[PDB]
């Protein structure tokens, strides 16, 4: 299925604009084109899947990086 | 809790060795050290996070790559 081929399909389905992505991403538009043509993803992405495969809260990890971090829900766990 | 700081927490929390991870990952131990010395997250990962922000089933995409193509779907959407 090729990862690059699936990336374009989702982009087309969401018909998103690189203008908004580059402004929000904070990178040059030319680099955005290179990300999809970046041949393959770095071992970093595979490394994350390894920890995720162990049930590691990957979503919570990325949630903390993006602003609007979760506050106190008053619930222990 | 920076990108490398949390990366150390999951490794320490699950206590994973470089040799065990490198053999399971299928990469050289030197490549694993490169990830630890990596600088912040790459634009490739940030671009992918953008697709997830759109509600894209990113997890299902990787699940499809691993193990035979699992689908057995014949029910209504």
């Amino acid at each position: 299925m090729e990862l690059s081929n699936e990336l374009k399909v989702e982009r087309i389905r969401l018909s998103l604009t690189a203008k908004s992505v580059a402004e929000e991403m904070g990178i040059s538009r030319q680099q955005l084109c290179n990300i999809e043509q970046s041949e393959t993803a770095p071992v970093v992405v595979k490394y994350i899947a390894f920890l995720r495969s162990k049930g590691v809260d990957l979503n919570a990890l990325f949630d903390r990086i993006i602003v609007n971090k979760l506050e106190h829900h008053h619930h222990h766990h």
